[PDB]
C-alpha cells in the first residue's frame, strides 16, 4: 500500500491488478515477488522465505559457558545457522530493555563457491533456495541484512567486508535495505599490499568495507596516538583533544591479511583455518562508534576475530564492550576455532588443559567470560507445548531479562520459524 | 474455467527460474506472474532519437592546426557526445583499421531519478553501449567514478561489457588529505573501473617509472626487462586532484575549471595498454587532460599515440578550457599572440597537430531540397576525408543514404 505509493506509477496499470491481489488475500511475501517484476531499478528474482515447520530457540551450553570475572563485560557466542540466530536475537531484544546493537561487523562469504564449500547451502554446485550463483548469494544476504537492520540501533553502524566478486551488487542491495541516504563510505582495505596472483594477470591488493550508518549516527574521530602507530602511511602532517577524522583508506603493517592469520595460528596452534581478518582492522571500525561500551554483533563470526578485537580494544580503550557472535560449526570451525581461540585468549589454557600455544607465552590472558548457546529445533506440529514455553523463558532469563511479566505467545513462536 | 488451462501450464514445467514455493504462489495467487526477472538494472524509456534530423561533423579550419607531419594526428569534437559517438561509429565502419585501443572517460556524478529518461545512469547506459561499439577486441575502457556511484556503474558495465571482462576496480587515493562531503568523514579515494574486451592483457609497468611515480606502492630480471604487475592501488604524490588542477591553471592562467584530473593518472592507464601507437578516446573530455597525457606519455615513452576528444560547450568549457589547453601546449603561446603564462615558461611546447570539428544538425526533408542534399552529401564525404578515409566506396547515393539514416541526434 505505502510501498506502492512510494514506487508511484512507472507501470501503474499492473499495480491496479497487484492491489487486487491484496483484496483477495501471508501477503507481504507475494507483494515482494510482484514488486520485483514491475520494479523500475535494480532487480532480481527474490525467493519467498517460506518458514519451515520447526522453531528455533537458544539452549545454553553450561559446560562450555565460562565466567572468570563478574566485573568484566558479559559476552555471547551462538553456534548454529545465523538465520535462526537472528530470528532469536530479534525476539530477545524486543522482550529486553536497551534494545539493539551499537555496532555490527560481518565478514560474509565473498565468492559464490566459497559460500558452498564450508557454509550454507540449499553438493556439486552452489544453490540457495532453488537459486544458483549470484541470485542465491544475493537472496542469502538480503534476508539476513534485513534482520541485521532490525537489530541495529538508530545511532548505530553496520560494517561489511566484501571482495570484488559481489561488492557492487551488495552495495546496491544494501542501498535498498538500509537506504542510499545512509551510505557512509566504501572504504578500501589494502590487506594484501604485495598483491595476489589473479587470473587476469593483475595484482589484486585491496578489499572493501561497506559502512552504512543508522539514521542519526555520526562517526567518532580517531585518537592521534592510535593513528600514528597503527596507520602511519595515512595520517602524518585546536579544541579539546587532538583527533583525526576517519580517512576512507585502510593500509598499514597491522592491517595485513597475513597478520590476522598469523595471530590465529599462534593462538590456535593450527593453520587449518586460513581466512582470518586482522584483529586491528575490526578494532579500528568499532573505534568509529563513540560509545566505548558499545554492543558489537557479528553473525558471520568465523574464528572469533571480532570477539578478540573487542577485548583488545577494551584493554587499550579502557571501556567495557560486549560482543555477540554467531557461526555454524561446519567442520567444527565454530566449535573448534571460535571456542579454542576465545578460551585460550581468556584463560591461557587449552580446552585439553594444555598450555603450549605461543600466544600465552607472549601476552597475558584477558580473563573475560563467554556464554555459549546452541540452536535446538522443535516441531511446528507439537507447537500448534510446555517444553517450548519453558525453554523460551530460560533463554530470556539467560540474557538478564526480568521474566516475571513475560509469557510465551503465539506471536513470538511465529517469529522464530526456522529455515528448511 | 480458464484456471484449468493456467494450472496445467504451471504443473508442466518449473525448473531453475521458479521456486517450488514460487510455483505455489503463482497458482495460489497472468502474464505479469509469468514474466521473467533478469538480474540487473531496469531502465525507463530513454530519450527517443530525432527521426527528422541528422548530425554531421564540420571541421573548423581556423581552430584546428598542424605543426609536424611526423607527429600523430589528433582530434577534438565539440558538442553532444551522443551525436559525436554516432558519427564516430560511422567513421570507423568506413575506416580501414577500425576502433579504439583505449577509452577513458570521467563522466559527471550529478533530483536525478537514475534509470529514468534523463537520469544520470540511463544516459551513461546509452553512451556506454556505443562506446562498447567503438572499442577493439584487445582494448580497454577506463571510467573514473566516485565512492557513492561506483557500485551502480560497475554492475552496469557488468551488463554491457560482461563480468567475465571485469579487470579491476582500482582505488585512486587522489585526495590524500580527506574532504567531507555528504557525511562527517574524510573521503580520500576515487575508483577506476577497468574493463577490457577478450584478448586484452594489461601490460606490465617499467621499474623506473613505477619507482618515481608510485614509490609508496611498489616497495621491494628473469625475462628481458624489469616489470611490475599493476597493483590495484594508486597512491602517489603526482596523482593528486589538486595536482591536475594546478597544471591546468598553470596553462590556462585561470581557475575557472575546478575538476581537472591529474595527467599522471591518465598516463598510468594508457601506459597499461601494450602497443605504443594506440588510439585513445575520451567522450567526456572536460579540459582535455586525456590529450595532454597522451602527448606527455609520447614524449616519455617515445611512441606515437593519437587521441580523440569530445566535450560539449556546457559553460563554454570545450572552447575556452579544453581548446586553450591543447592549443597553448602544442603552440607554446596563447591564441591571442601572448606568451606569459606559467606552463610554457617551465616546459617546452609539444608542437603537434590537432583538428577541431563541430557537430551541425540538418533537418530532414532538406534532402527534398536539391542544393541542401548535395551540401549534406558533400559534408558527409568531407568528414570521411578529414579522418583519412579513401571514400571510393560510399560515394554513391545508396551507400550515403544508409549512413545518413544511422546518424540521428538526440531529442532536445
Ligand atoms: N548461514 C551461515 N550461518 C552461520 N555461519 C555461517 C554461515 N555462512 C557462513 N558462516 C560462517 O561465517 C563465517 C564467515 C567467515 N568468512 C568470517 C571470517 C571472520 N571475519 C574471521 O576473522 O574468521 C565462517 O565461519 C562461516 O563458516
Ligand atoms: N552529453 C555530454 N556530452 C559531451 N560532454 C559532456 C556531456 N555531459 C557532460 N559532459 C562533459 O564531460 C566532462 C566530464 C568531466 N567531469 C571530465 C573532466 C575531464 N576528465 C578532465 O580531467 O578535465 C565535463 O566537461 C562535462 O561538461
Amino acid at each position: 500500500a505505502n510501498a506502492l505509493s512510494l514506487s508511484n506509477e512507472l507501470n501503474q496499470d499492473q499495480k491496479d491488478l497487484i492491489l487486487s491481489i491484496i483484496d483477495k488475500f501471508a501477503l507481504h511475501n507475494v507483494y515482494q515477488l510482484m514488486i520485483k517484476r514491475v520494479k523500475l531499478g535494480f532487480v532480481f528474482d527474490i525467493a519467498p522465505s517460506v518458514n519451515a515447520s520447526e522453531i528455533a530457540l537458544f539452549k545454553k551450553d553450561e559446560k562450555l559457558s565460562f565466567n572468570n570475572d563478574n566485573n568484566k563485560p558479559t559476552n555471547t557466542l551462538i553456534i548454529g545457522e545465523n538465520y535462526d540466530a537472528l530470528k532469536n536475537l530479534i525476539v530477545i531484544e524486543s522482550q529486553s530493555e536497551t534494545v539493539n546493537y551499537d555496532v555490527i561487523y560481518i565478514d560474509p562469504p565473498y565468492n559464490t563457491e566459497s559460500s558452498l564449500s564450508d557454509g550454507n547451502n540449499l553438493s556439486s554446485k552452489f544453490i540457495y533456495r532453488g537459486k544458483f550463483s549470484r541470485t542465491g548469494w544475493l537472496n542469502m544476504l538480503n534476508e539476513r541484512l534485513r534482520m541485521a537492520k532490525q537489530l541495529l540501533k538508530e545511532d548505530g553502524v553496520i560494517f561489511v567486508s566484501i571482495d570484488d566478486s559481489e561488492q557492487a551488487y551488495l552495495k546496491v542491495l544494501m542501498d535498498e535495505i538500509f537506504g542510499e541516504e545512509n551510505f557512509i563510505a566504501c572504504v578500501p582495505a589494502i590487506l594484501n599490499p604485495s598483491g595476489r596472483q589473479v587470473n587476469t594477470e593483475i595484482a589484486l591488493t585491496h578489499e572493501y568495507i561497506l559502512i552504512y550508518g543508522g539514521v542519526n549516527f555520526v562517526p567518532e574521530e580517531l585518537d592521534n596516538e592510535y593513528v600514528i602507530n597503527k596507520l602511519p602511511e595515512i595520517y602524518k602532517n585546536k579544541k579539546r583533544k587532538n583527533t583525526w577524522i576517519f580517512k576512507t583508506i585502510i593500509k598499514g603493517s597491522s592491517f595485513n591479511n597475513k597478520t590476522g592469520n598469523k595471530v590465529l595460528s599462534s593462538i590456535l596452534k593450527s593453520d587449518e583455518f586460513s581466512t582470518a581478518k586482522p584483529v586491528e582492522l575490526i578494532k579500528l571500525l568499532i573505534k568509529l562508534h563513540p560509545n566505548n561500551n558499545a554492543r558489537i554483533l557479528d553473525f558471520y563470526a568465523g574464528s572469533g576475530t571480532t570477539g578478540h578485537a573487542v577485548m583488545e580494544l577494551n584493554k587499550e580503550d579502557g571501556g567495557n564492550r560486549c560482543y555477540t557472535l554467531v557461526t555454524n560449526n561446519e567442520n567444527n570451525i565454530a566449535t573448534n576455532v571460535c571456542y579454542e581461540r576465545l578460551y585460550r585468549i581468556n584463560n591461557g589454557i587449552y580446552t585439553n588443559n594444555e598450555s603450549n600455544f605461543d600466544w600465552i607465552k607472549k601476552n597475558k590472558p584477558y580473563k573475560s567470560n563467554l556464554n555459549v548457546y546452541d540452536i535446538e529445533y522443535f516441531s511446528t506440529k507439537l507447537f500448534d507445548n510446555m517444553s517450548i514455553k519453558e525453554q523460551y523463558i530460560k533463554m530470556l532469563q539467560d540474557f538478564n531479562i526480568d521474566t516475571e511479566d513475560k509469557d510465551s505467545n503465539i506471536d513470538i513462536l511465529r517469529s522464530l520459524t526456522s529455515l528448511k
